[PDB]
């Protein structure tokens, strides 16, 4: 497919290295380009994260109202709704929606520790099928994106999978499903990524991650115009510890391949 | 100034005509370039609605939690939010949201025909001292963006000293200006334009708008890390009918305004 071909140049002009899997839901065909190669995540985790919790509250049924102690200890690099509330409390719902739609760090951090660590954030990856995924570290330091450190990473096909499962398919409860999705749809951060390269009447839902090593990320659900669900996920990492975020690498290998 | 001569040189490469105003409100200090010109709004005019409607809600208390019906004719051509909604009813708040947050046009038509009309949002404008805002069109037609049409424009000033009074002034009450920054800091919409020339730490709200000719906008207030808030408004405009959209100028301007 001209497609490779495409996706390859993209990468090349970069200078990085370029991750994609595209699942087509209205057929279950599959666009793949270094697709079972690791990536650090960076925030795209926050959405395992993020869905863990929810499952919590299938059998909890309070918790997303449960309210949380912010401190001021508690404030990490990146922090736009938690400083608000330092001194106060959040619910997980709050956080959660802090954590994806804000990329809140202190938000993460919470709702890691709602579920016992990066550990059970992994725990939830593996209960829905998941055996790629790993998270090792709380923020900020599982942004790090060390070349061939394999902590906090995955590979896009997997993730790709995950995210299938969790806004299209059947791992989360009904109510809990449509939360995310809402919540994913709400997105502040992600306008110059994946969306930038899809038509304006696409109908889309994603969550975008950064650190470093120029890592730039994003994965997406995606309603199009006229067709069945597509999901999308996009990762780009660079060779220099300080190189500079590539978003627009980002939306160009969507608009690849949403053409093919 | 420097700052002078550099927007001139993006302007002269980007194929088009570029309006910036820029209020520092730690000093009251000002940076404008074509910034008595007027351009065509498109969706940056939401903001004039929604705030419209916030006031009247200071008197009918009730008002966000009103019902407006959503019919099929009322679809117009970019409907992300109320299409989910047709033969159903959205919220005056659902509506203020979805135009804000989505760019949603139908949407903003409710915004409009809750004030009375194009008439009824200008009278809005007025009474907060704007004396240069014009709505003439509801949606689509109010961003057709023509040259030369004085239909649906402003001027930079104008719309940045109407976004600071609205944000940061007593244009509204507390609890609405409040909602203002709320809905506004929860834009999907925005990650492109004046957010990608500023550093990650600074918070932004902000409106983007896109219409014929190429026109590329956004307005935004700015919590820069350490300093008073800033109000930017970026308006660009090209010469073609058909030409694209330009958010890269517009990220373009707000680095070389907040550098200097």
């Amino acid at each position: 497919a001209d497609v490779q071909q495409k996706l390859a140049e993209l990468e090349r002009q970069s200078g990085g290295r370029l991750g994609v899997a595209l699942i087509n839901t209205a057929d279950n065909s599959q666009i793949l380009y270094r697709a079972d190669e690791r990536f650090p995540m960076c925030s795209t985790s926050k959405v395992m994260a993020a869905a863990a919790v929810l499952k919590q509250s299938e059998t909890q049924k309070q918790l997303l109202n449960q309210p949380v102690e912010i401190k001021p200890a508690d404030l990490v690099n990146y922090n736009p709704i938690a400083e608000k509330h330092v001194n106060g409390t959040m619910t997980l719902a709050e956080l959660s929606a802090a954590a994806l739609q804000y990329s809140d760090n202190t938000a993460m951090n919470k709702l890691i520790a709602q579920l016992g660590g990066p550990g059970g954030v992994t725990a939830f990856a593996r209960a829905i099928g998941d055996e790629t995924f790993r998270l090792d570290r709380t923020e900020p330091t599982l942004n790090t994106a060390i070349p061939g450190d394999p902590r906090d990473t995955t590979t896009p096909r997997a993730m790709a999978q995950t995210l299938r499962q969790l806004t299209l398919g059947h791992a989360l409860g009904e109510t809990q499903r449509a939360q995310l999705v809402t919540w994913l749809k709400g997105n502040t951060t992600g306008a110059a990524s994946i969306r930038a390269g899809l038509p304006a009447s696409w109908v889309v839902g994603d969550k975008t991650g950064s650190g470093g090593y120029g890592t730039t990320n994003d994965i997406a659900v995606i309603w199009p115009k006229d067709r069945a669900p597509l999901i999308l996920v996009t990762y780009f990492t660079q060779p220099q510890p300080k190189a500079e975020s590539r978003r627009d690498v980002l939306a160009s290998a969507a608009k690849i391949v949403t053409d093919g």
